């Protein structure tokens, strides 16, 4: 098809990489160590990145966009808070911003 399917496509992708990924993360935390958490936090990051920079990009074109959400502005702000909570070892807010990270997905995915 066109080039705005393939970015739709992508974007979908990108969206199931996150989701795919968090719910690892979320686990690693019941568990793991910092090796495979640390390594899935970027990675979940990397997704994130590919997904926002598709979204410019449809919107550039101004694409068909069918976004499953925007709790996506919510998941993405609440994701940056998480990073900063991790890399200032603040371990108590890590507890309470991945719970609310878990509920905005679910709210998206059902
Ligand atoms: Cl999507
Ligand atoms: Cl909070
Ligand atoms: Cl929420």
């Amino acid at each position: 098809t066109t080039n705005d399917e393939e970015i739709a496509r992508k974007l979908k992708q990108t969206a199931d990489e996150a989701i795919q990924l968090f719910q690892r993360l979320r686990e690693i935390f019941d568990k793991g160590d910092d090796d495979s958490f640390e390594q899935v936090l970027e990675e979940l990051e990397e997704a994130l990145q590919k997904h926002r920079q598709l979204a410019n990009n449809a919107r550039k074109n101004g694409a068909p966009t069918t976004d499953l959400a925007n709790l996506g502005n919510r998941f993405v702000q609440l994701f940056q808070r998480f990073r900063e909570a991790w890399d200032k070892g603040d371990k108590d807010s890590l507890e309470q911003i991945l719970e609310e990270l878990e509920q905005v997905a679910q709210k998206v995915i059902s």
